[PDB]
């Protein structure tokens, strides 16, 4: 039942997989591979010490929890997860395994020129697992170029979880790209919302049309200036920004920042496309649009058919709200491993 593994040693990490992925080959964490079952190059990615905290563990159980219930055409899909252990009590290490799709955003747009109607096809296909996503009450907190997958026959899916969490949640501080994120993240909102995304989707779908990056900070000032340089600064409200109030008077000492006209930013774009940006692109999240709604917006008319425009499962968050040992934890995720039923 168990497959013979096999370890080595790839960039000062050990890495014993079964003998179905040959070639692994590091990216920056994941290794590429060949898979001899299926003959389909993947994605082998080993958790970085989880179990290592009450925490770690805890963030384990949930982003597997999460990959094992994702199953939607513009959602990444785990193909398996895996460990070398042959029991609970050795059982310290954790492999996921993906399909690898061919390119992404990241690089496709770094040489090619998309024409409109791809920009349509792409971002509604964002937008459509993102209403998917939603649905489960969460929030995939790191949109951007590289995280969305594109293959040859364009279609696309979205890729990483791990920064992911579910709405409710009183959220955290994190390592990632300052250029597709919100503003109220970069505030440090205890709470903050699903169109957190849909600024990302802004950023992501900007960067389609023009060909470079919409707020290509280089801290997060410089991104809060670049931010403001285009939807200008905000009205007084702002009294709303308690949850920072050494950055609330860092902004209202910023000097002061007139709106711009999109359209007079965006030469050429379809006047559809840019009037969805400028749905996209408010700092008040209140106002911001819905992935949902969006998938309503007539600048995606030629692709929008809800009846394939699917929703989420019924699915048991319960546990988000349990406080157990790392021991626990442990057994829990252990289970769903052991649990795992691979797709045909
Ligand atoms: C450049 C200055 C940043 C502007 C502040 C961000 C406004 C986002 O919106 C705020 O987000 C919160 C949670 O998502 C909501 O609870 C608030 O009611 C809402 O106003």
């Amino acid at each position: 039942e168990r497959p013979t593994f096999y370890r080595q040693e790839l960039n000062k990490t050990i890495w014993e997989v079964p003998e179905r992925y040959q070639n692994l080959s590091p990216v920056g964490s994941v290794c590429a591979a060949f898979d001899t079952k299926t003959g389909l190059r993947v994605a082998v990615k080993k958790l970085s010490r989880p179990f290592q905290s009450i925490i770690h563990a805890k963030r384990t159980y949930r982003e597997l929890r999460l990959l094992k219930h994702m199953k939607h055409e513009n959602v990444i899909g785990l193909l398996d997860v895996f460990t070398p252990a042959r029991s609970l009590e050795e059982f310290n290490d954790v492999y996921l395994v993906t399909h690898l799709m061919g390119a992404d955003l990241n690089n496709i747009v770094k040489c090619q020129k998309l024409t409109d109607d791809h920009v349509q096809f792409l971002i509604y296909q964002i937008l459509r697992g993102l209403k998917y996503i939603h649905s489960a009450d969460i929030i995939h907190r790191d949109l951007k170029p590289s995280n969305l997958a594109v293959n040859e026959d364009c279609e696309l899916k979205i890729l990483d979880f791990g920064l992911a969490r579910h709405t409710d949640d009183e959220m955290t501080g994190y390592v990632a790209t300052r250029w597709y994120r919100a503003p109220e993240i970069m505030l440090n909102w205890m709470h903050y919302n699903q169109t957190v995304d849909i600024w990302s989707v802004g950023c992501i779908m900007a960067e389609l049309l023009t060909g470079r990056t919409l707020f290509p900070g280089t801290d997060h000032i410089d991104q809060l200036k670049l931010i403001l340089r285009l939807v200008g600064t905000p009205g007084a409200e702002l009294l709303k920004k308690i949850s920072s109030e050494s950055a609330r008077n860092y902004i209202q000492s910023l000097t002061q920042m007139p709106k711009m006209n999109f359209a007079n930013v965006f030469i050429g774009a379809n006047p559809l496309a840019v009037d969805l940006l400028e749905k996209m692109l408010v700092l008040d999240s209140d106002k911001r649009i819905t992935a949902a709604q969006a998938l309503a917006h007539a600048y995606f008319a030629q692709y929008h058919d809800p009846d394939d425009e699917p929703v989420a499962d019924p699915t048991d968050q319960s546990f988000e709200s349990r406080d157990l040992l790392i021991d626990e934890w442990k057994s829990l995720t252990y289970d769903e491993v052991i649990s795992f039923v691979p797709p045909p």
